[PDB]
């Protein structure tokens, strides 16, 4: 899926207009996407995305930064 294509985007830029970009260990998950006290994890083998623990698709991250 497109989604697992822009996990790769991510590794290549190291940020968004907006966003850092991360990789420290949490307890709800590896955090990927950065803004003051705000973050995004991901852990799974396909894509996956969560805002503080709680997952989310494409079309709720899209929002969150949008």
């Amino acid at each position: 899926g497109s989604e697992e294509h822009f996990i790769e985007t991510i590794s290549l830029a190291g940020s968004y207009k907006d966003w850092s970009y991360s990789g420290q260990s949490t307890q709800l998950g590896i955090e990927f996407l950065k803004r003051g006290d705000k973050s995004v994890y991901y852990t799974s083998n396909p894509t996956t995305f969560h805002l503080d623990g709680e997952v989310i698709t494409f079309d709720n991250l899209k929002t969150l930064l949008s």
